[PDB]
């Protein structure tokens, strides 16, 4: 949806993206109430290929409609700067939000966040969309702590193209996807297990200071991240299930959501910790 630039007011720069600023603003279109939006801008100096890559995120987001997937409002392409407008997520990225609030949300709250992410992923997998960069930094959080998946793009990773979309995010990536570049919803399930660990650790870095090659070798040699402090064993076991070497043995997203719903209904089960 092309948005008339007169309908947009930019209020404040709140972040930096790959191609430009991220801003908070207001969108007011005839016949509709004013709403808060996030705005990504692309200013001058870009190639047309870069413009297409920037806008491809809008095209992809616009294919989706789900309460746990970032909603596209529209784009501005007939003037400069070029913009993508979405719903505004007041609390920003989950990893940083959790680090700010370390130890300050309950296990049930954390499970609800994880449930929202899992529902978003359930939807994407149903749509045959493989995310490929599922990480807490790509989850956005609103004022009511609802978590939504962000970061959409279909460009191959650098390792998939010419000998001579960025690099594969090794710490989040399933071993077969690193080895063979076969990205599937089952490799996203591996990534989702890593997100679980990030959330239950209030935004710690997966594998601490281990090098990328150290991580690859460790996983091949059966190492898996340990339960975060105070993490319910049932949640850690779901992580381990997501991290099965055999992709076909990992839970699919409907099963992940089911498991989390059961936990929420049976909160006593979350009391067992190592
Ligand atoms: N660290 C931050 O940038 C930040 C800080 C505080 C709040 C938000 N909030 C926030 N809310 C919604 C979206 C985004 N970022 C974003 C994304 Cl991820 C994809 C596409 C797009 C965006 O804005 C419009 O077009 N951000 C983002
Ligand atoms: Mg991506
Ligand atoms: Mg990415
Ligand atoms: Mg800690």
């Amino acid at each position: 949806k092309e948005i008339d630039v007169s309908y947009v007011k930019i209020e404040e720069v709140i972040g930096a993206g790959e191609f430009g600023e991220v801003c908070r603003g207001r969108l007011k279109a005839p016949g509709k109430k004013e709403s808060c939006v996030a705005i990504k801008t692309l200013k001058g100096g870009y190639t047309e290929r870069q413009r297409r890559e920037f806008l491809s995120e809008a095209s992809i987001m616009g294919q989706f409609e789900h309460p746990n997937i970032i909603r596209l409002e529209g784009v501005v392409t007939n003037s400069m700067p070029v913009m993508i407008l979405t719903e505004f997520m007041e609390n920003g990225a989950l990893d940083s939000f959790l680090r700010l609030n370390d130890g300050q949300f309950t296990v049930i709250q954390l499970v609800g966040m994880l449930r929202g992410i899992a529902s978003g992923m359930r939807y994407l997998a149903e749509m045959s969309y493989v995310h490929r960069d599922l990480a807490a930094r790509n989850i956005l959080v609103n004022s009511n702590l609802v978590c939504k998946v962000s970061d959409f793009g279909l460009s191959r990773f650098l390792e998939e193209n010419s000998s001579d979309g960025g690099k594969i995010p090794i710490r989040w990536t399933a071993p077969e996807a690193i080895a063979f570049r076969k990205f599937t919803s089952a490799s996203d399930a591996w990534s989702y297990g890593i997100v679980m660990w990030e959330v239950m650790s209030f935004g710690e870095r997966p594998y601490w200071d281990m090098s990328n090659q150290d991580v690859i070798n460790a996983i091949e040699q059966d190492y898996r991240l340990p339960p975060p402090p105070d993490c319910p064993t049932s949640l850690h076991q779901l992580m381990l299930d997501c991290w099965q070497k055999d992709r076909n043995a990992r839970p699919r997203f409907p099963q992940v959501v089911s498991a989390l719903d059961k936990m929420i209904r049976n909160p006593a089960s979350l009391k067992i910790v190592a």
